[PDB]
């Protein structure tokens, strides 16, 4: 049948291999105190090519072969993504749930390729394992207890359920606890990952769950790699999306409109803008949250559509990179190349 990959790497696995290769040896393995982290890659960023270029039978074939259509529905039908006109377009590309889609998200996110040889997957138990997570313990009993000021047990025992998150960052198999190769992930473990990657992760997650039964994991956020300082980080934002339970990345188009690259901080909320949630904050830095995020992120200011009546509001952005993988490591290019071919070969089939 229509032989068009269902995933961007599968255009050449060849190169996908040299990705995959280059990843573990770009990890700084500090056994000194600090976390694992990345040396350059995590510099990296992919962006989506336009399919808005080819004829329409041929861009929807494209469109059901590498994008999650059920997440982009979801969540652009809440209003949480795509709503604001003045920025370009994310787009969710699938990913695995095998348990381990936060990382095959985000390694997706910069590199095209999944954590297939679970080298992320690997760096955040190592770091859990190897490192001092005092103020990573700390920060997630914390935000457990619930302490902060844009949000809203037993007799002693700290230690063995946190010892836990520890485990779930392994690569063991759960016993079928809900039927995944691998054990999922929360909150506290995308924090340690943007902190190993020291780039800042924004998830855009879906609030639509009135029929919710969870006696319910508010994913959705801001997580800043505050464990380094802003100037030892990159400024722009990994952007993943997140449904029932499972992750994607949210890839930005590349060309197409004078819009600009920047995922908008607040929400579509019922008529205000609500200020997106930051992750595992401490008093102090709560209080002076919108200044980190623009030191730890590239903050801008976009006048966005107001609520349907000829006015105008003045929004916070985070501007987002652009594409900027080496030809030698580009997945999105060789996969365009395919659709190009086979789109020629379309075009003289469908004289038919």
């Amino acid at each position: 049948e229509q032989v068009l990959p269902q995933a961007l790497y599968l255009s050449n696995m060849r190169k996908a291999v040299k990705i995959r290769e280059r990843t573990p040896e770009d990890i700084f393995k500090p056994t000194n105190g600090i976390i694992h982290h990345f040396k350059t890659m995590h510099r990296y960023t992919l962006e989506m090519f336009r399919t808005c270029q080819f004829c329409p039978q041929f861009r929807e074939i494209i469109h059901k072969a590498l994008i999650d259509r059920n997440i982009q529905a979801t969540l652009e039908s809440q209003k949480k993504l795509n709503w604001c006109r003045e920025v370009r377009k994310l787009v969710a590309l699938k990913t695995n749930g095998d348990g381990n889609c936060l990382m095959h998200a985000t390694s997706q996110y910069m590199w095209g390729v999944q954590d297939t040889d679970l080298v992320l997957r690997k760096a955040l138990f190592s770091t859990l394992k190897e490192t001092d997570t005092r103020n990573f313990k700390f920060r997630w009993q914390l935000e457990s207890l619930k302490s902060q000021e844009f949000v809203e047990y037993d007799t002693r025992n700290w230690n063995d359920e946190w010892d836990n998150l520890i485990k779930m960052a392994s690569t063991d198999t759960p016993m079928a606890r809900s039927g995944l190769q691998y054990n999922s992930l929360e909150e506290i473990h995308i924090f340690v990952l943007c902190n190993i990657l020291r780039r800042p992760i924004i998830v855009i997650s879906d609030k639509m769950l009135r029929s919710l039964e969870s006696g319910p994991l508010k994913v959705g956020g801001i997580y800043l790699p505050l464990h380094w300082p802003a100037q030892e980080c990159y400024r722009y934002p990994i952007v993943l999306g997140y449904d029932s339970h499972h992750f994607v990345p949210l890839v930005t188009l590349k060309d197409s409109g004078p819009e600009i690259r920047a995922v908008p901080l607040v929400n579509r909320d019922r008529g205000r803008f609500e200020d997106l949630k930051v992750h595992f904050l401490t008093d102090p830095e709560n209080e002076m949250k919108e200044k980190l995020l623009k030191e730890y992120l590239m903050v801008i200011e976009i006048p966005v559509q107001g609520w349907d009546h000829g006015t105008t509001h003045l929004i916070n952005a985070a501007k987002l990179d652009e594409a900027n993988l080496p030809k030698e490591i580009n997945l999105v290019d060789d996969y365009f190349e395919l659709v190009q071919h086979e789109y020629k070969k379309w075009q003289e089939n469908s004289e038919q």
